[PDB]
């Protein structure tokens, strides 16, 4: 099961534009949009699931590696083009690594920030679909 | 004043998180978020006003030189931060001029795209503006 979704992209003698609209080329309705950039140092984040929330992330600038177990499969996808995004569905797995200097990256979410909805054991993820699964 | 926004900023050893939160640190609800890039050349972007569409632009990445006339005053703003956004609301002309090479322009709209929210005459704009003096 494939998450990358690449958006429709214009071009001109201007530059480029990507145009996301809720409920349109996402699964969503976006009430919140956060972004990471200016980042240092060598550790990765993310490291956590979710229950109810549902983001799309992607990559504006430079690059980052992410990390994507919905607990069937592990995707490994390298993101380095704001033309794709990458949907990161309730109960999955995400791992941001390799933030390039230059990198901004951006997250479409639908939901407000809630830290309560965020599984921080791998393990206890791991279990949570056990259970969904029946 | 009322139009620049500051967005409250998170940093740490890892680097800098923003956080936008419809109607929260936005008059209104995103229904769509749009983005330039990889941008080049000396012509400018923009040159029209919205009549029912609301935006926020932000520069995630090198900069860009604003323009904005609510018919009235004229404004001028360089953003070059994540952490400010700029409100441009209904009736307002905008123009995007001087993007950096590395800039990144995003922009948090109310609604969709809409060939027909736009004015893309400033003559009708001035015209539309007043009409509405009036009223
Ligand atoms: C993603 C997000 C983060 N934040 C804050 C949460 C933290 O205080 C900070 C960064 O945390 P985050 O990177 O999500 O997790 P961690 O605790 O491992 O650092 O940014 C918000 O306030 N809202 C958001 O939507
Ligand atoms: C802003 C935006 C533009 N577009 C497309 C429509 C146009 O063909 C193209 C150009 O955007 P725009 O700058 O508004 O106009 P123009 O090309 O006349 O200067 O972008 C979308 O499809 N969705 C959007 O959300």
């Amino acid at each position: 099961e494939n998450k990358v979704i690449n958006f429709k992209k214009i071009i001109d003698s201007r530059g480029s534009l990507v145009a996301i609209e809720e409920n349109k080329n996402i699964p969503f309705s976006i009430k919140r949009v956060y972004y990471i950039f200016d980042t240092k140092g060598e550790e990765p984040r993310g490291f956590h699931a979710n229950k109810k929330l549902e983001q799309v992330l992607v990559c504006l600038n430079g690059s980052c590696r992410v990390i994507l177990d919905d607990g069937n499969i592990i995707q490994e996808i390298t993101l380095d083009s704001p033309a794709v995004g990458l949907y990161v569905g309730p109960a999955v797995w995400h791992e941001m690594h390799d933030f390039s200097s230059d990198c901004v990256m951006m997250v479409l979410a639908s939901d407000y920030y809630d830290e309560t909805d965020y599984i921080r054991q791998y393990d206890n993820f791991k279990k949570y679909i056990a259970k969904i699964n029946l």
